[PDB]
């Protein structure tokens, strides 16, 4: 049950302006594309406040990636889903080594021990079965919604409840803007990620995905499904868990998507027209250097 | 549970090519407004046909407006979810001026036998109670979303699964493009029904909402306990039902909401260039004469 909005004062909404006139906004299974600009967070804050919405945001650091633990959960406090109840949960090989995070009101973090595989295609691939694992131990009774993103990343910007939904995937910022036959799908038939060339709708990024427990759970566990078969069949997806996510998110259409504000590379892409803001955004890293021991 | 849909072939969504740029295709709540060019159909048929979708259309006539029927019916036939299992509820005083009309397959039609009241207000505004009974009796098992329309009217073109979703309303087409202070909300703050100048996004049709049945049966339930208040307060609400509506969705928000496509009056307002398709029409009707022996 949801009581009714109390009286808010707001400019109306204008139906002969667009919201937007430089990006697609909907997607033609009419979920929203999240920019700025498409939403007013005073409405939606209230929607889910007045729900007592808790939300879960799960993020790895194995190895060495502890050490982006501290930028991440300090920008976290500044941008992620201030004034609502938020509980992290950080899989680590290496408890002792997660940062003293000062934390908001309202606002928890636990810490789930798990094993370091070796390869780094494992570590990353390995985060579905890991999340599909705790969504039974843990999720489904402590958090409304899930948010599983990639650990090397600052928060910049706002990232609140505008991205709230049953399931949503974000844009992934190298191709936005590219034809479907050059996204980097699986295109090898033999894999359960394969995507024809005739096919799909966006690529979505592997860093940032969500939705409620139950949708989440049903994804990581259909995501680590089709990689075990891959495995006995002695394949392993181009693009790991980010192929088998794209493979997942378009025969299960998400509710929302999220522009490539939630999923960002300023060195790489600069700060386009289209993105008024640059919500979370990668942190340099040596890939050689940081992913082998 | 969701089964994952069938591999399709169709047009790639463009991210930089926004699907309309003469009009809002999302509000600032996220709910998508449901205009021809926002939605790829096959995709929603899709979705909706896997879930085995039934759809109720509830539609009043009572007294003189049993003569609205025949064509009411027959152009749903060629145009309402078609494809999808319908059940049709004809609310009327008279039963046995039901026109027999043919059907497609996996569609019924039942007739609701109720009071009729004297003065049209009553008639219109006795709809929130008498849907909200039957929401009771018969829907919740019958149905999974209800629409419910006025009579006086045809349809001229597609309305599908597009609109299905938990909560809709439809913008009335004499005010789609007015600013809020113009929409004719009841502005006497001694009604239920009151919405301040300086409040308002949308001016809501009573003519075409629907939803979930949960959602419909919370809407009818609430704007006829409205109604009945304003009836012990002396005060009868400007646009009835339609009043009641408009307060309601303002303080509970639509999931989607449906541009005027949907609600249309050819011979009060033309064929605009910003209406694609005109889907859902009123009929020529002289109100002296038919609202009254
Ligand atoms: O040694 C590793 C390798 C990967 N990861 C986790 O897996 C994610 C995906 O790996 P990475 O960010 O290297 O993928 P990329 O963004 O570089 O494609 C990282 O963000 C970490 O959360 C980790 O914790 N330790
Ligand atoms: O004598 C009446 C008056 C009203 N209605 C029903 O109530 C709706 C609302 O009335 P009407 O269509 O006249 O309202 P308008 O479109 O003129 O505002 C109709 O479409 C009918 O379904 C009816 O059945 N008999
Ligand atoms: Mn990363
Ligand atoms: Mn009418």
């Amino acid at each position: 049950f949801m009581v009714s909005l109390p009286r808010m004062v707001y400019p109306q909404p204008k139906v002969l302006t667009p919201c937007r006139k430089d990006v697609l906004v909907v997607t033609p299974w009419l979920a929203p594309i999240v920019w700025e600009g498409t939403f007013n967070i005073d409405i939606l804050n209230e929607q889910f406040r007045l729900q007592n919405t808790t939300i879960g945001l799960t993020v790895f650091a194995i190895k060495k990636y502890v050490a982006f633990l501290k930028l991440f959960l300090e920008t976290a406090e500044k941008h992620f889903m201030v004034g609502h109840r938020v509980h992290y949960y950080v899989f680590t090989d290496q408890p002792a080594a997660v940062p003293r995070v000062t934390l908001g009101t309202g606002r928890q973090l636990s810490v789930l021990e798990v094993r370091a595989y070796k390869r780094w295609q494992d570590v990353s691939m390995r985060r579905m079965e890991m999340i599909s694992d705790f969504c039974e131990r843990r999720f489904l009774s402590e958090v409304d919604y899930l948010v599983c993103v990639d650990v090397d990343m600052e928060f910049r910007d706002h990232v609140g409840v505008e991205i709230l939904t049953p399931l949503f995937g974000t844009l992934h910022p190298g191709f936005y803007g590219s034809s479907r036959e050059a996204f980097t799908y699986e295109r090898r038939p033999q894999s359960q990620a394969y995507i024809p060339k005739d096919e799909g709708d966006f690529y979505y990024g592997g860093a940032f995905f969500g939705g409620s427990v139950q949708e989440v759970q049903r994804l990581t566990r259909a995501c680590h499904q089709a990689m075990m078969v891959d495995q006995a069949n002695g394949i392993e997806a181009v693009w790991h868990d980010e192929s088998h996510l794209n493979k997942y998110l378009l025969r299960h259409k998400p509710t929302k998507v999220l522009s490539p504000e939630y999923l960002w590379d300023q060195q790489l892409l600069g700060w386009p027209a289209v993105l008024r803001k640059l919500r979370f955004t990668a942190v340099p890293k040596n890939h050689q250097a940081v992913r082998n021991p």
